[PDB]
């Protein structure tokens, strides 16, 4: 549980991210998955804080079948893509609770994000 503050990311990292995905960092959407079936940000994963968020603690294969993708590894940059409140900043706490010190996140929430241009945005 590290006292290292998420780094700040803005629309163009954000972009450049998703543009070139990067083996070292992951974009994470907290929202629930019937807010993600109105848009996804395409190279996300979804892990939402208000339904699981003991999921990072989750064991390893017991994570991959509740979710269907692998448990981050413990040193991959997990950048918290903003929802609207506080679920952002407590998916963010949740995970260095868990192990991750390696935490980013975009301010911007996913309506910010599509209002300016992120709905064509792809790799």
């Amino acid at each position: 549980f590290t006292t290292k503050a998420p780094k700040i990311y803005t629309f163009d990292q954000v972009r450049n991210l998703v543009e070139h995905p990067n083996d070292k960092k992951l974009l994470v959407d907290v929202r629930e998955p019937k807010e993600v079936k109105d848009y996804k940000m395409p190279t996300t994963i979804n892990i939402p804080v208000n339904s699981a968020p003991g999921a990072l603690g989750l064991p390893e294969k017991e994570f991959h079948k509740v979710f269907q993708f692998a448990k981050p590894p413990h040193d991959k940059e997990l950048i918290f893509l903003c929802a609207k409140g506080v679920r952002a900043k407590t998916a963010e706490e949740l995970a260095r609770s868990y192990g991750y010190e390696n935490t980013g996140i975009y301010p911007g929430s996913i309506t910010e994000w599509l209002a300016k241009g992120g709905a064509d945005v792809k790799p």
